[PDB]
């Protein structure tokens, strides 16, 4: 019962983050719905509403590819979805090589570094938000 | 997780459920609508509200389903609030709407996004005296 | 009136504030257009573009009340504006009790807790930020 | 001078240069450029935002630009978005979509003369103007 491909990327990632919750204490699915809102092309909010779900969930990139999602999609995705192979820079440089890629991973730092959602803010937190404004700043030059 | 932080992950599947396949005018899924409008909110219960404010129409979700479900009665009177009767004119549906302080700023983001024609492929007469009746039920939920 | 009034707050506050920067190097003036960008109503983007015109600049609230702002504009900016023995606890509680003001103030804390801008994020933030959390949940409180 | 950036600059130019000046909506046409850069993601993006109606002020030019400070392909990015005498419509979004920047600025641009949610009324007068907005702005969207 799926009308488009954006349809089913949402319907996809509200099963897949299913019971779980980020820091701020809200249901995870709203994160990528907060980016996709950011986002200006069709593709870019099919990316935006499935870039957590290979590494939070149990949707894997093959699961996507059967199920019909184009490759450059699938591949934009996994360009937004961290190695552990690679370092947090390398992961940012990786994203940087992709159009939509790049686009969402902008939209997805700006949300991380929403601080107006959060309850309070620790020392763990500002190394954290450190890291995203200089991935910020690389993916803006 | 707490109450309203779940009561609000519920509405967004409830939602998705019942839209799942419908289509608008230009041809996406409906099922945007309401996380378009949710998105100009700036409190969990009109977040709620928002996602939930077309659904009424869907035979599975009444408001004693919702009231089931969970959703205290202020947040189902809000959803009321904004679901246009059967035989009720529009001016008198924009009238009951502002009568309830969250379903009268949903309403507005609803027009809000219904104004929004950068989704629309052509604009034609129809479409003006629309707009128009949603620009004067615009201004009159934004007076005093 | 409105549109002629909101137009010339633009231009007491891009005078005022001209060539003034934050801790980031941009132009301080993008603050209060920024917070007036937020706004909902002519009224709030008006006290909005004008919040921080008293305390650092040279604007007056009677200079404000000569152009033709109302005391309603006017008062809500000076709800906005701290006062010299006034605690940043006590400031908050101030500006919740004006309607305009309680309204821009949010968005104020909002812009001020923007960190797409800054180039880098130290400890003595934490503090700030913690303190602008605080003050923003206080505001909300209804 | 008294200006920090150029940005601020640009601003002050748009300022002045739009000062007195009224937009379709009755409101001061100033807050149009600040709107569409509000829309921008990059600083570039908002300097040319400001500054993308500036020309036909009889002070404001390329040369004056120039003199102030203005880098080449921030001034080339404006004029991208400043329509020629004689050019067409559809000529003119065509030679707009060739610049980055100005593509970029010319869609905020088009988003924002879009808005009805500013208008306090609509009439069928509008429906050409509103439909070539909507057919530029899917020809700049065609890029990706
Ligand atoms: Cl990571
Ligand atoms: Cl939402
Ligand atoms: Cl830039
Ligand atoms: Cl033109
Ligand atoms: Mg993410
Ligand atoms: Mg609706
Ligand atoms: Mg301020
Ligand atoms: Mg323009």
């Amino acid at each position: 019962n799926t009308s488009t491909l954006l349809e089913k990327a949402l319907q996809i990632a509200v099963k897949a983050h299913s019971g779980q919750i980020d820091k701020a204490g809200s249901a995870y699915i709203f994160h990528p719905i907060r980016v996709s809102n950011r986002c200006s092309t069709d593709d870019e909010r099919i990316v935006a509403l499935l870039h957590d779900t290979i590494e939070d969930t149990e949707v894997t990139a093959e699961y996507l590819l059967m199920e019909g999602f184009p490759r450059n999609i699938v591949d934009a995705i996994l360009s937004v979805t961290r190695n552990e192979d690679e370092s947090y820079d390398d992961f940012i440089k990786r994203s940087r090589l992709n159009p939509i890629g790049r686009q969402v991973k902008l939209h997805d730092l700006e949300d991380n570094m929403d601080i107006t959602r959060l309850n309070e803010l620790t020392e763990k937190d500002i190394y954290r938000l450190n890291k995203y404004i200089k991935a910020y700043k690389y993916l803006k030059e």
